[PDB]
């Protein structure tokens, strides 16, 4: 105002048409819809390319113009508007980069985490072969991700940093992303858990099936190695018996074996349950591999659950500690023991070492007994043979020593036959009476001396 009024009609719209604009490119929304980003590139790109040929309409004005400050005042409008220009035209640009990379890095992470979700951990997938491998290979491009991603961040702050007129927005945008992240390694912490009870689970199965083969077929096979009848010569006896002692040796080395697997059978994990169709009267109680979390409802690393629903092979319907219903994951849930099928198990296979030891136990006092036979029928034929005249030529302890042999010899064979199968009443008798029928035949020979 107070120029002339030809001045005051040519400045005024032109500095009228220089603020509209900048009005049109305020009123702008920012988002991080990709769309959106894209329509307001080329919007822009019209506007600038307008106020960029504007120069020379405004040229011609100012050669027209000669009130003093009008002049300055349009060129001074016009160099702020035509650097704001430019720099919408590359926050914009700024944007679409960081959104673009943004947007691709949680679709990879959301198809890596798709791919362990849908993975099938039952007893059906014996696999923990190919996954242990397969997940190593992407734990390696994890590594390589999160390099990818720092820098990434990286690029992002350095935008918070110059006050990028969005950064309230891409920062949402980045915390996004984060939190794909953290939980991508949340599943990984937890595969690496299943990876190793599901090892478990199948090698200790493995092992006990093989070894309940072992006890089961040994009770027979002992049984046939070494047969107990009375009709068998003493030299034979002694080396069977020989034998039957490294036998023992062999199963005390299983009670180390078979005690392992009593231990283990307390730590295998449940598996069946995993399956939709598996159907139980006792409630499953599940414990969770990791914190998972979705809109305050919360569940953390270790806590008990219920299982409600598994119909769903990634979703489980699950409820407590807090009696709280909630949809969690299946991979971040494992099913703790006792493992009912694997304590039987090894319940099981107890009972077949403890019968082996026991049949071992029968066949030793039974050819111990053997033994104790052999060694007085020896002695009866000693003493019974005794003659008055061949008595004078012996020692006089020679004789004296074969009573003493005798009546230790058959104590021995009493203590033996006990708890042995070998001998019946029958026998019990004839050899009581032989024995003490040579008992008196020899008193007779020790009151003859004299």
């Amino acid at each position: 105002s107070g120029w002339d009024e030809f001045t005051k009609h040519v400045t005024s719209e032109c500095l009228g048409w220089m603020r509209q604009q900048r009005a049109e490119m305020d009123m702008v929304a920012w988002g991080v819809d990709l769309a959106s980003v894209e329509q307001h590139i080329n919007s822009h790109r019209g506007i600038h390319n307008s106020i960029g040929d504007y120069r020379w309409q405004l040229d011609k004005i100012k050669a027209d113009l000669r009130e003093k400050s009008a002049i300055y005042q349009l060129e001074e409008e016009y160099e702020n508007l035509l650097k704001a220009s430019f720099e919408r035209m590359d926050h914009l640009r700024q944007l679409q980069n960081i959104i673009q990379a943004t947007s691709r890095e949680i679709m990879w992470i959301n198809d890596c985490e798709e791919e362990e979700l849908l993975y099938d951990w039952s007893d059906k997938n014996t696999n923990i072969a190919q996954k242990q491998e397969a997940f190593s290979i992407r734990m390696s491009q994890l590594e390589v991700k999160e390099k990818e991603l720092n820098k990434l961040k990286q690029e992002s702050d350095q935008l918070v940093l110059n006050q990028h007129p969005a950064s309230d927005k891409i920062e949402a945008y980045m915390d996004t992303l984060q939190t794909q992240w953290s939980w991508i390694l949340q599943i990984t912490k937890c595969i690496d858990v299943h990876l190793k009870e599901n090892a478990a689970y199948f090698q200790f199965f493995e092992e006990a099936q093989s070894t309940e083969a072992y006890l089961k077929g040994l009770q027979d096979s002992i049984r046939k190695k070494y047969p107990c009848d009375k009709n068998m010569p003493l030299q034979h006896l002694l080396e069977q018996i020989k034998e039957l002692e490294k036998e023992r040796e062999k199963i005390l080395e299983y009670k180390r074996q078979v005690q392992n697997l009593v231990n283990k059978s307390k730590k295998i994990v449940q598996l069946k349950p995993r399956n939709p169709d598996y159907r139980s009267n006792k409630p499953i109680i599940l414990r969770a591999l990791c914190d998972y979390k979705q809109d305050q409802k919360i569940v953390h690393k270790g806590d008990e659950c219920i299982l409600k629903d598994n119909n769903e092979r990634s979703k489980w319907y699950v409820t407590g500690p807090g009696g709280v219903d909630m949809l969690v994951p299946s991979v971040g849930l494992i099913i703790p023991p006792p493992n009912p099928l694997a304590v039987d198990l090894s319940c099981k296979i107890e009972q077949y070492y403890e019968a082996i030891l026991a049949l071992w136990n029968q066949l030793y006092i039974n050819m111990k007994s053997l033994v104790s036979w052999h060694y007085c029928m020896i002695d009866i034929e000693k003493i019974r043979a005794m003659t008055i005249a061949k008595l004078k030529t012996m020692r006089q302890e020679d004789y004296m020593k074969t009573i003493a042999d005798l009546e230790l010899h058959y104590q021995e064979f009493i203590r033996n036959s006990q708890g042995s199968e070998m001998f019946g009443d029958d026998d019990k008798r004839k050899i009581q009476s032989q024995f003490t029928d040579a008992q008196k035949h020899y008193q007779t020979l020790v009151i003859q001396l004299p």
